[PDB]
């Protein structure tokens, strides 16, 4: 049968058959609960919300993201989201199509086998598989050689990949990231007059990073002309209906990217740490690494991020030196269109985690096949 | 048919048919195998990678020369390698051509024997026959009469041979070689500041001392030259993008041919090796040889080696003697020129090592036609 | 006047007077510099930290060591060091003591010409010396023959040495050290579940390293055994208040010592590199060596490293031979204690590079006497 890819980073599930250039369904990995007492009785109330709904009803709920960081928080939230995915979204019994995801590298294997658990108890699929995120991207983009620097709403990771062989010992990742940025986001935005604080007012931040922010060429420059000339800013509308006027924050909220001494991190960029891993890898395969380096996640989207990254790698890495910054389009699904590659192609359907070896090994035989 | 004549010395397979005035292919002799666990399922990965293609690929491959010194030391490397080189590089069935082999003097017989063996019992070549390299040499170049000073990337030796017949009781081997002093290249580098230890570093130190080293005149003069007045600086470009400066190392390199006390071993350098087998002949052949010193091998193509061995071998021997040292063009493949030669020859015909008469005998055959 | 002996390797810089068994001062070689901007006016605030004050103030500071690898990354930091070690720690105006210092063999002598330079324009001392630091280690040992493995901070090396003379020829350096143990600490306690990226991160993870890390005798068979039963797992506290459990880690830290292909590089372990400096030197003073290896530095203290030496070394090398791994008690100021030693010694008090000798020929008359 056609196997499933979920794809549970980026902030939001994407999830739909194998084989399609695009996800069948996607939504915010998100679960809602009431806030307060309701006083309606013969209106339907339940007691919890995933996905879209909670984001209709996102005024009155208390939005709790199960995936944090790379990290799972609540495993009954995300039994929740999975059960939302394959019976309401999908419209597809997991007790007869096998199933794939996707896990950040450099992940608790505590994590990696609470998930497996649950989705061999509780869905009972008949084969199942964990890949990385990034190598998932790598196929989509195609080629077989190449860095990508995946970025998500959780992660920031890179695992350069030379000739059809992984490089395990120069992946870095990093924790700035989409949820990092919204709160740089929300401190600029009380720092501008507009305070944010709450669940609502941290996805309205969110869809505000999204539709408003950009990177610029150089900082300095661009920050003096903002508050020079003062042609930057540009308006929002609230749900409420109050319009938030925004500049600075525009190229200020996605700039702890390039500059985490914002945030307060001591680590480096995200330039800085794809150049260190371009260092990490051997002598002989890094010009190749440079001239394919690959971008996804959805925490790329942004204007410019090709531009700024391709400026400040060239600064960074040595002269005679060409860098292509292979920014594709359709980032934000570049992982679940991998992932949909990987579960087509023949050859790797044997390389499953089938339900019998499941049930003679267990832990190991997923640790063993990854 | 057309004899096969094969030179796995000087570090690089060299391997054509016979008759030809240059090699049909050519690559280094090594073999490389992955490092790491790929990820890519759909890339066509193969378990082990030989010559051109392991050079390709060098940067994620571990790299295991077969032959070292002048012995074998990975008999299922060569036999990879010799597979190579009969069916993807010069794309004939060994089935029904003859073939030609070189081997360095002052050889074990197990090696020899090992050799025969395997082209016997794997290719079932009709025919076979195992030559001396340096006497190949003298062959390429012409003349029946004048020392061969052969020096390969594994071997250094000397086969003095007159009017048509060797000198065996003169044969004098020396270890120093094209790996040897890749590997004083390496610490002099780490000695200036540039790290090198890996097997694509190796290759990379071997190709900077190909393309940089050179051997002086008169060593005390030339280094304080260069650390004076450090006008015989020079650049190269690693694949990297990093730029390496070399002074005194281009002329400390290709020291240690003359002075072994650089590396530290008691044998004296190629020169007095040569003078000492030109004393070990004949007292009325000695002239003879001295007007016909022969070059070959991979490791004499530096610059101004022709200059130094004769004035080197001018202050060693005795006055009113003309030391005239035949340095030919094409060097590196005066070996192989001499074997195509040697295998055209129709007198040489009638002495090769049939199937039958291997099949008869055996390593007696073997050890017996030499 | 007492001359003064520091060792700035081992990741802590060790200095004392000469002819006492142990150092005088000891501290991390640490440079400590402020992350945040401060409030505080009235509070005494530094530009710099230094040693054990940044140790005090470590979460709040960013920390760089001077001496990456066995090279110098950063030459201010490192007067900035000396000048702590010269006035805050042993109290003794330069202006009038010699001082003797340390340095790892194959090492830049740019940097041993910085070095001077720096000791003798800045510190104005008298005289001054620069040993390798496994020959000072072999000098605490007091035999005059015997390989010395130092393996330090920042570089393990050997220098074989049989009845008075070095072997230069067979010095081999690895790049395998505290730090790189540090760094796969570090990727397998984020594989656990601990995530830790921060320098004050990176100094409690070479805390734990250093308190809780021990090499096993046979690694698959520990593998197994903390896999199953569980009982080896041990318990630490950070500064935060959070316990940490810790299982494989334990020997899966300082067990890249002896199979790098964990890090990803392709040199071989310490005990094969020790193995083949042993072969790299004489045939008949190989056995002298055997029962003499000396172990240093400050990545040697881990328990069972002597049996495992030992047992690594016993199976590499010929049967019929005894090879006695000679680890005495206090191998991390060995170096200190044979610099000590060295520096008491009066014959070697003529062999000193004066103030008038610097200035009479420099750079030179450095590299002239090491």
């Amino acid at each position: 049968i056609a196997a499933l890819v979920v794809d549970n980073g980026s902030g939001m599930c994407k999830a739909g058959f194998a084989g399609d250039d695009a996800p069948r369904a996607v939504f915010p990995s998100i679960v809602g609960r009431p806030r307060h007492q309701g006083v309606m009785v013969g209106m339907g109330q339940k007691d919890s919300y995933v996905g879209d709904e909670a984001q209709s009803k996102r005024g009155i709920l208390t939005l709790k993201y199960p995936i944090e960081h790379g990290i799972v928080t609540n495993w009954d939230d995300m039994e929740k989201i999975w059960h939302h995915t394959f019976y309401n979204e999908l419209r597809v019994a997991p007790e007869e199509h096998p199933v794939l995801l996707t896990e950040a590298p450099l992940n608790p294997k505590a994590n990696r086998e609470k998930m497996t658990q649950i989705m061999f108890e509780t869905f009972n699929t008949p084969a199942m598989y964990v890949a990385i995120q990034a190598v998932l991207s790598l196929y989509a983009s195609g080629r077989t050689t190449g860095i990508v620097m995946d970025s998500g709403d959780g992660v920031t990771h890179t695992v350069p990949i030379y000739e059809g062989y992984a490089l395990p010992h120069a992946i870095l990742r990093l924790d700035l990231a989409g949820r990092d940025l919204t709160d740089y986001l929300m401190k600029i935005l009380t720092e501008r007059g507009y305070s944010f604080t709450t669940t609502a007012e941290r996805e309205i931040v969110r869809d505000i990073k999204e539709k408003l922010c950009y990177v610029a060429l150089d900082f300095e420059q661009e920050m003096a002309t903002a508050a020079s000339s003062s042609s930057l800013e540009k308006s929002y509308e609230l749900p409420d209906g109050q319009v938030i006027t925004i500049g600075n924050e525009r190229f200020r909220c996605p700039e702890a990217l390039f500059q985490p001494s914002f945030l307060g991190m001591e680590s480096c960029g995200i330039h800085e740490t794809t150049f260190n891993s371009i260092m990490k890898c051997d002598v002989d395969i890094r010009k190749d690494l440079y001239a394919n380096t690959v971008l996804s996640g959805g925490t790329t989207m942004y204007p410019g991020i090709a531009d700024r990254m391709q400026k400040e790698i060239t600064a960074l890495a040595p002269s005679t030196m060409k860098i292509k910054i292979i920014a594709p389009p359709e980032r934000k699904y570049s992982v679940w269109i991998g992932g949909s590659i990987l579960a087509s192609l023949s050859t790797f359907q044997q390389m499953w985690i089938s339900k019998q070896e499941y049930d003679e090994s267990g832990p190991s035989i997923v640790h063993r096949k990854c």
